[PDB]
């Protein structure tokens, strides 16, 4: 083999592909087009048996003849007749043959124990640089400073251990489905096998009492009632029917997904129900969503996008900083054994150890602020995407309107008089119409919940009679979608003859009713509700003294009115997004005439703002642009949106920039409306609720789901308040986390730089900063005010000003430099003020640098510098546009106050044996050392309250450029 390139590697992956060449040359090699590293095979079970798991799917492909990839969907072209032939169980000898091809039917999480996980964190070139720094400063004997950068790099690791062991504990909780499952064998058995031995091609008999689900099986025989709350959040009971003979992604009403909980499971044909296993652990629903979490898409928040700028600047400060060290120390007559070490020591102060510890902890407080409010996020780095959102798409029903249809009242008809809509249906007396709305229902009085059609259960408590004077006699015609109506014959004690109640649409039923009974103003009465967003149904009766005699020659009695109201917290939120100039889009799959009358109510289309319906044609002709008379908006449609994206590709960005109401959108069309806005360089958000949004919540940059405790059908922000008032809370938290991450970074840099400058102003005169001084500084002062810096919080009102989004920009480099100038003109303003004192004596220069110098040239530099760090933390931590004022952070004022008081003490009145300061500065020189700290405290607040008020006189996003064109000339004629 001669593969021992390991010996070569001992000497030491930026270029893995390059590295790969070294390792090897029809086995164990796989370049999977993304980092190209997945080497696995098993070759067991007396076959070829390719094995490799690339993200958890098995890919049985070692060749082209007797192998084929994608264990998911390798038997996807089945027929509906074929699964009925699999009603019998697989053979027990053949049952342990399909387990080789498929998985063990367990979506598994590795344990990743503590020796295996500490090695995956410390193996990086930014903890190995500091392990070099442990053995670098410890060449100067028995340092305390070589202990602190071990003790604050054991906080940097242990916080990265905590955010990993708590994220993987969350994913391991939701996929725990330990249950013993009864099946059928090849010939008349049960055998009660474990759920970790189920393969597709097996039967499955459901328990009628209780149990969740083993795996997504097709309901081949029987009736079942499930609870889909684990997979979609729509927690209403869904009735599952038996699969007819003659497509698993199409027949949703015949599949029992893995994770949903089954409730009734009645048989009605035989002794029990039957199912046919289709998928397994990593290739199911709830197995595909978890595999989309633990291998996420890369986030489009390029934090430190420049990637070379900081590194090259680092290079210049380090080198043009370390060649000043080699120029001044060599003019101090050194024996060359330590110049090298002094320079490496100068390079180790420009890399702060607590930089990964303060950027990690800045995100743990962000998840700790959203969990108090309700939003449960799991991907920690997608918090910062909420600060950068120019666009938010909404669903309609359940999201910013009510969940189900709600009744308004009754419009009766007593002799064609058109008596108006009553506000409360509990107020009309009992008759043929009041008995009508309480008995024509396809519900079921089972387990104390009326379960059935969501519409007619709402009119049960609209008046509230008793249920289970009328009695359920017979359902003469079931409510079918083909004939659209439902006839129920009812009787009651005290009747001469039973009546026949039937409900349906207004137009189709009145065309079958008596023409002498339906009036002439029936079309405009239908028109006055179908154009305002009302859903209206009619009802009829006929007394009976079978066939369709129950539905014929009917009297028109009255109208029933249903209407989806807005939520009370919808209107102040849509106005608060329009006021802060982020654009609001509604993406619904409901009717178009309903969607316009809602988008005028909530506030996408404000009054005195025109909108025009496009309504393109299926033919390749023009767009027709119908107007509406009741900025500039456009209202699209479902089949309209397919015409522009196919036949008019040059006119597509002119529509998505100024189109607001998208109606009749298919659930597979909600996902490329998001992927097309991301190609206009929007950063799209998506608040949604249901199964229709499962493709579009993932594709969005911030996908938010409503009204669920802790689920995974979201991208990540499942919240739990059932309103759209959480979508400003993600904007308002993602903005106070995007500049806090900037304020933490531009403080670490400011500290490293003040230290490089105090070790460099002390390398001249050969008076290097002490032992407990480096420790003090770092640990105490710079880690207390960096772990506690990021606890402030979000503001209370959003604003028009976005965060700057780019770290190394022109307002950041300038402040750092000006602040550095104020910092170096005060250490030089403190060093050259002791030198003019009468009590001043110099240092014994020719002894060593760290050995025997408790002198006056470090006492002034350590005192001035300690305060510089505390001043700078407070200066860089501002919260006027985005975060909050810093006095609300009570554990951050107590740091500053306590640390400042200790520091003022060690300069006025000890820690003089320790920290090696000069014994007593005798005269009243102490009182004006606090003088030029005060004009550093004043001179830093009055420097960043001026520099952020700077406008340099001298549309990056694609959409912004288009908007400018629209402003100059409206695109519609």
């Amino acid at each position: 083999i001669p593969l021992l390139l390991f010996r070569w590697k001992p000497l030491w992956g930026e270029g893995s592909l390059e590295p790969s060449p070294q390792s090897q040359a029809g086995a164990w090699k796989d370049t999977a087009q993304l980092h190209k590293s997945e080497e696995a095979v098993s070759v067991g079970q007396k076959r070829v048996l390719r094995y490799y798991l690339f993200q958890g799917q098995r890919y049985i492909w070692i060749e082209t003849q007797q192998a084929f990839y994608q264990v998911s969907l390798l038997d996807h072209g089945r027929s509906c007749d074929d699964v009925h032939r699999s009603r019998h169980g697989l053979s027990l000898q053949d049952q342990m043959v399909r387990k080789a091809i498929y998985g063990p039917n367990v979506i598994s999480i590795p344990v990743k124990s503590y020796p295996q996980l500490l090695v995956d964190e410390a193996l990086n070139p930014y903890y190995g640089f500091q392990a070099f720094s442990i053995a670098l400063w410890l060449a100067d004997h028995y340092y305390w400073y070589a202990l602190c950068i071990f003790l604050i790099s054991s906080i940097s690791i242990c916080l990265s251990l905590y955010k990993t062991r708590k994220q993987s504990q969350t994913l391991r909780d939701m996929v725990k489905l330990s249950m013993r499952v009864c099946v059928c064998r090849p010939g008349g058995e049960e055998e009660w096998v474990d759920s970790s031995e189920l393969v597709p091609g097996d039967c499955l008999v459901l328990p009628q009492e209780g149990g969740l689900m083993p795996c997504d099986a097709a309901l081949v025989a029987g009736e079942c009632m499930v609870n889909e709350s684990s997979l979609t959040g729509e927690s209403i009971p869904v009735l599952k029917t038996a699969l007819p003979e003659g497509c698993a992604e199409t027949h949703r009403r015949h599949t029992l997904f893995c994770g949903t909980l089954i409730l009734q499971a009645r048989a009605y044909v035989g002794p029990h129900v039957l199912a046919v296993v289709t998928r397994t652990g990593f290739c199911t629903a709830k197995g595909g969503l978890v595999s989309s979490i633990l291998h996420p898409r890369p986030i489009n928040f390029k934090f430190y996008k420049h990637s070379m700028k900081f590194v090259a600047a680092l290079s210049v400060l380090a080198l043009l900083g370390t060649i000043y060290s080699i120029f001044i120390l060599y003019r101090n007559r050194v024996p060359l054994n330590e110049i090298v070490i002094r320079a490496l020591d100068l390079v180790t102060v420009v890399v702060p150890p607590a930089l990964p510890a303060a950027m990690t902890v800045c995100t743990l407080y962000a998840q700790s602020r959203l969990r108090r409010q309700g939003i449960f996020c799991i991907h920690p780095l997608r918090i910062n995407l909420g600060g950068k959102l120019q666009l938010v798409c909404f669903d309609k029903t359940g999201t910013l309107t009510e969940d189900g249809l709600d009744v308004m009242g009754v419009v009766p008809l007593k002799g064609q008089a058109f008596l108006p809509l009553v506000p409360e249906p509990r107020r009309l007396p009992v008759g043929p119409l009041l008995r009508a709305l309480a008995t024509c229902h396809a519900l079921s009085r089972l387990q104390d919940t009326p379960v059935g059609d969501p519409m007619d259960l709402k009119m049960v408590e609209s008046t509230g009679p008793q249920l289970q004077v009328p009695v359920s006699v017979l359902h003469r015609f079931p409510f079918s979608s083909a004939l659209q109506r439902m006839s129920v014959v009812v009787a009651w004690p005290g009747a001469t003859q039973p009546e026949a109640y039937v409900k349906g649409s207004p137009e189709l039923v009145a065309g079958l009713c008596n023409p002498e009974t339906v009036p002439t103003d029936f079309a405009q009465m239908l028109q006055s509700y179908t154009a305002a967003g009302y859903r209206v149904v009619a009802l009829a009766s006929k007394p009976l003294p079978t066939r369709d005699t129950v539905e014929g020659d009917l009297s028109l009695l009255g109208l029933l009115v249903m209407r989806n109201l807005l939520k009370p917290q919808t209107t102040p939120v849509i106005q608060a997004l329009r006021r802060t100039r982020i654009r609001a889009v509604m993406v619904t799959g409901d009717n178009l005439q309903t969607a316009v009358t809602v988008a005028r109510g909530c506030g996408m289309v404000a009054p005195q703002e025109h909108l025009i319906i496009v309504h393109a044609t299926g033919q390749p002709a023009s767009l027709e642009f119908l107007p509406m008379e009741s900025s500039r908006h456009l209202a699209l449609s479902g089949p309209t949106f397919g015409i522009i994206v196919k036949h008019f590709p040059k006119l597509l960005p002119k529509v998505l920039v100024q189109g607001t109401v998208f109606a009749r959108m298919a659930p597979e069309q909600k996902t490329e409306l998001v992927c097309e806005l991301q190609k206009l360089q929007y950063c799209v958000g998506m608040c949604g609720d249901g199964a229709n949004d499962c493709g579009a919540l993932k594709a969005a940059d911030v996908g938010i789901s409503l009204s669920q405790a802790e689920a995974s059908v979201v991208s990540p922000f499942t919240s739990s308040m059932a309103s759209i008032e959480c979508v400003p809370m993600v904007i308002r938290e993602g903005r106070c986390s995007l500049d806090t991450s900037f304020s933490v970074f531009k403080y670490m840099a400011l500290y490293s730089l003040t230290q490089f400058i105090s070790v460099l102003i002390l390398y001249t005169i050969n008076t290097n900063l002490g032992d407990l001084q480096f420790l003090a500084i770092d640990l105490v002062i710079t880690t207390t005010v960096a772990v506690l810096m990021s606890r402030t919080g979000p503001a209370l009102v959003l604003g028009r000003v976005r965060p700057p989004g780019a770290l190394l920009s022109v307002p950041v480099l300038s402040s750092l430099l000006l602040q550095m100038v104020l910092v170096t003109g005060v250490q030089l303003g403190g060093y050259f003020l002791t030198l003019a004192q009468p009590w001043f004596v110099p240092l014994n220069r020719t002894v060593a640098a760290p050995d025997n110098l408790p002198n006056y040239e470090n006492t002034v530099v350590f005192s001035l510098s300690s305060f510089q760090y505390l001043i700078l933390a407070a200066a860089v931590s501002k919260g006027a546009p985005f975060r909050r004022p810093l006095y609300t952070n009570v554990p951050f004022l107590v740091a500053l106050a306590l640390l400042s008081s200790v520091l003022v003490g060690l300069v006025l009145v000890l820690l003089q044996g320790p920290l090696a300061l000069r014994n007593i500065t005798d005269t009243g020189f102490k009182l004006l050392l606090l003088g030029l700290v005060t004009l550093n405290f004043v001179g830093a607040f009055m420097l960043e309250s001026v520099l952020d008020q700077c406008l340099p006189a001298c549309s990056k996003k694609r959409f912004k450029q288009l908007e400018r064109e629209l402003a100059e000339q409206p695109w519609p004629p």
